[PDB]
């Protein structure tokens, strides 16, 4: 009823010419040993489905939009809803999105172990710059080839589970948590690419794991939220992107940790009713905020 | 001009039997040595004049009425500014305020290296419970002996610093952090009475100290600024209170860290500029901020 196990299918790298296809497969091998450990959801990455595009300058539109899904399901991701429905298992899958009337969005959704699309949630912190930046051996597009979501930061009931999403670098910021605390979320998941090296400020290199685990055990703790970062990870068309794949309790404890840079799978049993430790006493919202003082938080 | 040096004073326990003039000479003494290895500021804790009088049910009104300050400073006190001026050092200072119109506020005021007060704060968010609980060893009665500071999350030009007052509770509430990050604090400062046992959730006991520097680190990263925080520790009045007293870094780095349960200092380098590291990249606000998704954040 209140107790689950909660599941991270962190990816190892995606080269520029493994095809969706060939990702499928390693996402189904994933949710299948996912399964087998007694899991009933799992978090896949950010962009799970491609390399990760915003690492290069594009001049070629075509090029740029064959990183995109206009649907979702199409028919080569399909699988992967088909196999999760069958093994009674809930995902989050990270995508990049494309709509045309052209929108482009870092999205993620909630599946429920029916393979029901029960929630969507588009990145609203977008990273690093604009601009192509010539002394960076790798680029972070993400300002150019994403628009800021217009979604908000929603809750979505999940099976037995109030869950809410972040994307990346969401879970640097404390708004997107505490909004979605607000909403009474118990699981907070999402998935990251985060480079061990960012050129504009070599000195935070050897800190990279530190921010990462800093952010997931504060927002958990502060929102008494279990939460669960899925990343991609290891030496991606030559730029390195940090491991350390985790899930969280309400506490901020760590639970589970990768200690691979490849397709890893962790779990850890997750009890929805441990919220109320942090809720009902430290964190009784109701009880304890004073927002008439907060108000410079929401101004535009 | 954009260095200094940040000093904490830590205390060991205050009996109910020790008198002002007594705490005043153990303030003196660490304010001097914080002089001599070089600190231009020092931070003090908490309620730093008293016993912490909350653990404590009161039915005499003149009884609770004589931990609290009709002035600031009093003739009692005076000798600590006095010695402040003449070293040229400012402190932070913490004390309950008892102002008739009769209001009770958990307070804090900044001074400068002039002996001049810059700045008040009174605490916003209060723990604990407003009633007597016999089950209890020991009361936390904040919510009866203080109102909510009215006063909000202010920043102040102390010297060469923007300085912020956090008091206790306050450190474990990223909106307090965010309020003072946004209006452009390069330091955040204040002092905590927090006991080790927390009676209706012991199983966070052994977590203690987690907690508090989890929530030290993580508002000094997400808002790129300097954190100090001055305990009242070890066994007073038959009541353990956590030590761990601190000084931390933008990046949310421990650079100093207390290890007795007794009066004890600590210092480090504050490079003002260093708050640039994280406010003009990762978390350059004007550029990533999407307040229009924060709403609920600020909500009554
Ligand atoms: N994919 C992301 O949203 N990544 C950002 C993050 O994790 O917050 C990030 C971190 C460090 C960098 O050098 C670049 C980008
Ligand atoms: N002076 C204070 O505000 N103390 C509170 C705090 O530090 O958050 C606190 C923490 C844990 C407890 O079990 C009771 C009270």
């Amino acid at each position: 009823t209140r107790q689950m196990i909660l599941a991270v299918g962190q990816q190892g790298p995606i080269a520029r010419a493994e095809t969706r296809e060939q990702v499928v497969v390693r996402l189904l091998d994933m949710l299948t040993k996912a399964a087998s450990r007694g899991a009933n959801f799992i978090v896949f990455p950010e962009l799970a489905l491609t390399t990760f595009f915003p690492r290069w300058h594009f001049t070629d539109e075509a090029e740029l939009d064959s990183f995109y899904e206009t649907e979702m399901p199409g028919p080569v991701v399909r699988p992967l809803f088909e196999k999760a429905a069958e093994l009674g298992i809930g995902f989050n899958l990270g995508y990049a999105e494309l709509v045309v009337e052209k929108r482009r969005f870092n999205t993620s959704i909630l599946v429920d172990k029916s393979g029901k699309i029960v929630g969507k949630y588009r990145k609203i912190h977008l990273p690093g710059h604009k601009e192509y930046e010539a002394y960076r051996p790798f680029q972070h597009l993400e300002k150019r080839y994403f628009e800021p979501g217009d979604l908000g930061f929603p809750v979505y009931d999940v099976d037995a589970a109030k869950m809410g999403m972040f994307i990346a670098n969401d879970r640097r910021w404390p708004e997107a948590w505490r909004v979605m605390g607000l909403r009474g979320a118990e699981i907070i998941c999402g998935g990251y690419n985060t480079p061990t090296h960012n050129p504009p400020v070599p000195q935070h290199d050897h800190l990279t794991s530190f921010h990462h685990l800093l952010s997931m055990q504060a927002g958990s703790y502060q929102n008494g939220a279990w939460s669960a970062a899925a990343g991609k990870v290891g030496m991606e068309e030559n730029c390195m992107l940090l491991g350390h794949s985790c899930i969280v309790a309400p506490t901020g404890e760590i639970v589970a940790l990768t200690t691979t840079l490849e397709d890893e799978v962790i779990t850890a049993a997750v009890d929805l009713d441990r919220c109320r430790e942090l809720r009902e006493h430290i964190f009784n919202f109701k009880q304890h905020r004073q927002p008439q003082h907060y108000g410079l938080i929401a101004e535009l």
